[PDB]
């Protein structure tokens, strides 16, 4: 059990301190995707939530693999838009509803510290 609250403002800093295992302690789920939308982790959470086996997907492309769903201007477009810009900082209600029962979110976008790394944090609403 991970204390950080989702939304909180230092969120990269503190999850920058973090590894896989401590990342599977957070109340909530957590993806870092590379520039092109490829995932880099999933948490135990984003697991718990999507009914998807976190180790299977890291590799895979979020937009065009994973989440299709996503891939509209008002999930995947905000995303290129951060990328393009070098800067990211969005939260939005969404509806995730491939091969899975429709489940309501609160979507957290944001630019890690490190590299080219982009975050995307996930609750239940
Ligand atoms: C739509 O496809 C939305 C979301 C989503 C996120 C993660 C995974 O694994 C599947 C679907």
């Amino acid at each position: 059990m991970e204390h950080v609250a989702f939304g909180s403002e230092d969120i990269e800093n503190t999850l920058a301190k973090m590894d896989d295992g401590q990342l599977d302690g957070l109340a909530f789920g957590a993806i870092q995707l590379d520039g092109d939308g490829n995932i880099l982790q999933y948490n135990a959470a984003q697991g718990d939530i999507t009914g998807r086996d976190p180790k299977q997907v890291i590799g895979k492309n979020f937009f065009k693999d994973v989440a299709p769903c996503t891939d509209s201007p008002e999930f995947y477009g905000k995303f290129k838009e951060g990328v393009a810009s070098g800067n990211l900082n969005t939260m939005f209600e969404y509806t995730f509803d491939y091969q899975m029962t429709p489940t309501k979110v609160k979507v957290h976008m944001k630019k890690a510290l490190s590299g080219d790394s982009y975050w995307v944090f996930v609750k239940r609403v």
